[PDB]
């Protein structure tokens, strides 16, 4: 019996693992990770999407994590960092409270509803936007493109180029239609991203295309808003459907409530402030009524996202708690490691 | 810095050693405790006020607990064993609290406030009496009486020919009014309770007693619904209260309620259930909104404790909750050990 | 040269850990010390005169800072932890500049240069309080009866009664003029402190007493903003000396200017709040030239100390910082250790 | 969270080994550093950029502290010692800061800010150049050419050989204008540097180039008093702005203050005198509203270091503050480390 459970618990540290090396990198005032080669050459890098790739993952439970988180990046291009440390955390409180004495089976059903209602609660929050030249795809550019103006009026620009409708065709994506040289200005004829030198055109064409996909996401499905404040808000709403869930199920709801508040959580920690003191007071301002309420990750205060400016799309934050459960579900059944062969 | 920590957590076990001692005695199918002598002598005994009275204790901070248990017993002379799990479960969760970071004070300001709601509440959900005759004084003494109805018919009788006003009075203890003589009959002279031989008065005096306090209590405050229900329906709105305070404050809130939530998980836990999944389908039919709804400790299904007549009374449980959140408090501010002259 | 620094450090930690083993009951959210026998007893105590009296002292540098603390009692009968706290800071500021390479000679003239004109600022700071019937003498009985209003209303109703010039005379000591009694209500006829038990009144004497020498020092000397505002209001001055001393001295003057922050670093550390981020929001309104602002202590909000009401005796503040400047000379001076005859 | 500080110090200790391999070369009477290979060989040399040239570099953080060090050397020639000693200063100290508790995010922004005030200063302190005629030219084309005044004319002359207009054109250096020969005399016909043998003519060669670089920044920028006097005169400014900052986040901007008198604290301790005491007698002279106040580096008493003669071109200044903080931000920035395919 404690076989099961072992097997269980290096499977949920490789998950962890990788989990806890891209938590540094959320948010606006995210940290770098550094790499290593045994050569010694190395690349620091902010970004998620390339730090999975780049890292070592050797232990088979972390390679269908990559594989998932990828899968939706292939999907909308963007919230690769987002999906893996919400899958982190919810395999995290799984285990933690398998630990208590929950069965396994209990709580993947209560996962699974409680991440069924967290998506339906973010589809339904997340309002659309009112044309493009409303500054709102100016502010989710903003936050794409690690606060550089420069790239983010560029994209929009190109975006109002494009237009609505056309950028409406699910077969037609904009980050393929971008690219970066260097010593060039910033035009779009194709939209040309200028750079200094060319080993600085790797990065910049990245953020190009981060920028890209968010914009596009931004039009494809709304906005949401961001720093993990929509997803207290569905926090909360979980907690509530785990008070209605009847036996022993409900516990996997509770799990999911509290993966929801990872993000969150993370995006205090790494902005250097204390995570639950700046939880608390977070908590104390949601009794207006409102669930819109974030926290600025500069001063600290409790402010209203939408005036911060702080803004997420909505296609990304869904896919990225879809297959955060989804690929929270499947390593939570494994129960059994066999050798072949 | 450690040193603080770790000074508080060595008196924290001590008090956690004296709740493991006595929560297995709750409820109305409690595990008796064995003691044993160095002469080898034996004393099986479940109730909490004898094991506290003759158990070994060597710790400073373990003797504050026993102290006030005992202080509350010369109140109404009931009420010691919710007092000391109730005392156990709040330093426990306020180290648990603490270990995650939240400064001690925190905790202790947090448990205060927590605790007064807690008394507010249980206060306000109290229901009185209404005359001797209700069979909610039946049920009262015959739970006091250990399930045995002979001397609960001779306790209340006794009340009924004492008289309201007479019990009203502060002065008059009912509890001394009681004497147990062996080979005589169960009658009132002066309440006679009978006994077999010399070696049944021990506890039948004890017991006769017991069914006293609880009797007068009833009288004298009201009735709660006892088996550890209210101590959910308060803590539900604790959590409110939680919800309702800024701050690093709040950490203490919760310690409160999950404290409270000890109490029923122990009595489910020593009935011979699983505390777990007995306790989210308390949750889950508590939506109706009445508060008094329970779990039966022999077929363990959820019923209302009203109809199934387990009823606890009001004084022993607002005065029992108070000695363990001032013993609580008293002991969680403790952060140095030193030595004297 | 080693073994003459390691004589002044082992002096040095010797003045640390009894300042370490009082630091915790400062501030009005202070925390209790567990004072416990080979015996057994047992004495929970937040009193730092209990403490200093109570607590062996073995290593003989520790005893001299114990004789000055209790001189300090003997001379106004309050401010023996302050004084105490304010001894270690010094003289760990000082030993950690001798670390650093400056002379002890020199860190010695420097910390009395920099206690002399703490003293001097402190001394022009205090506001005289006009008459009895102002509220800042019921503040002052406030914060030394431990915000229990019952001692605070006798004290000051006695203190009216005596009258002013009565109160002047530099023989009277209202020390002597109070006495507690167990089952007695309040009332002065001599002022008769009412008490619960026996064992109450050891503790209530003791209540008495301190708020009977706060509102005696407040006629003498008038009032300091509490709270550690007026050590921060000084300490900037004393940087100011520093940045006017010649010299390897001037260190010592810094050493004179972050031990006078370290009542205020500790009576938020006590709070439940961080010093560090607690003392990078104090100096917010500082820069309006106004120098009478602290921390209160439940919420952490900066406000006037004035409006707050934490208002502390500048006679007892100021002889505290006097004795503690002089024992960390006395201790500094020390650098070898020899056997007598 | 161990490991996430583990990783910084790792990082910080690289820099602090580079960084602590070439402070000795500081100032006037710089030590040489000795290079050695498997084979043998000897390198005497007391110029920084050959030193970080030729040293071999193992650790991540020495590589980019190198990339960032030749990257000021091929803006404006010259620079890198007080690049690499400003930088390996603002990372040591800022470390400490996290060591005491401070968040890393915070002295992250708190050093950004606090770099650029000290730019803002360093900016308008610079005086701009009256002709060429002016000996400040000379001051520091002498103190360039190691106090050798030989190389010290023919930079001027050549200088002035061009005019006033011709040396504003960005794309034009005249550091690539000199050549050195052996056997050969000292004129311009293209600066020839004589030399006597063929093996000297490296050395020669490097401080030719380096010579022409301060004259080449001069013109363009003005002049700051050099030898340290302009960071002392910045690093009060910049402590006045830390006590102007609001948060947790002034720790790091104490961190820029402090870390700007490490040059000239080096250049005292590197002249054979004692620095604690030269700092602490500096702060004298600089009390007279000016701020041009500094410390002779041959009899200890502080001199105007405009008449004493010690000069440092303001280009090189600013550009060396600015890539000490760049670097410092982005070597304190990274949190862990992993490896790669």
């Amino acid at each position: 019996a404690d076989e099961r459970f072992q097997a269980l618990l290096t499977n949920v540290n490789a998950v962890r693992a990788i989990a806890d090396a891209v938590e540094g990198t959320l948010g606006p005032k995210g940290l770098d990770v550094m790499l290593v080669d045994k050569f010694g050459e190395v690349t620091i890098t902010n970004d998620g999407v390339t730090i999975l790739d780049q890292m070592d993952v050797q232990h088979p439970a972390a390679r269908m994590l990559i594989q998932v988180a990828r899968a939706q990046e292939e999907e909308v291009g963007d919230g690769t960092t987002t999906a893996t440390v919400l899958a982190g955390a919810l395999v995290s409180e799984g285990v933690n409270q398998v630990e208590q004495g929950v069965p396994v089976s209990r709580v993947i059903e209560g996962l699974r509803r409680g991440v069924e209602r967290a998506l339906e609660l973010l589809r339904k929050q997340a309002l659309p936007v009112e044309g493009l030249d409303d500054p709102r795809l100016r502010a989710v550019a903003r936050i794409a493109a690690r606060e550089r103006e420069d790239i983010a009026d560029l994209v929009v620009e190109a975006a109002r180029h494009i237009g609505e409708d056309k950028l409406q065709d699910p077969n037609f994506k904009l980050a393929d239609t971008v690219t970066a040289r260097e010593g060039a200005e910033n035009q779009v004829i194709t939209v040309l991203v200028g750079a200094a030198t060319e080993e600085v055109v790797g990065e910049r064409e990245r953020v190009a295309k981060d920028a890209a996909s968010a914009v596009q996401a931004a039009i494809r499905g709304g906005v949401v808003p961001g720093g993990g404040a929509a997803e207290l808000a569905v926090a909360r709403e979980v907690e509530k459907l785990a008070e209605e869930v009847k036996g022993m199920e409900r516990y996997g709801v509770e799990a999911v409530a509290e993966a929801l508040k990872k993000p969150l959580r993370q995006i205090v920690a790494n902005a250097g402030f204390n995570p639950l003191e700046k939880l608390g007071d977070l908590r104390a301002a949601h009794r207006t009524g409102n669930d819109s309420l974030g926290i600025d990750c500069d001063t600290g205060e409790v402010v209203d996202m939408w005036e911060a400016g702080v803004i997420d799309p909505a296609p990304v934050k869904l896919h990225a708690l879809k297959a955060a459960g989804e690929v929270a579900a499947a390593i939570l059944r494994i129960n059994t490691i066999i050798k072949m062969k």
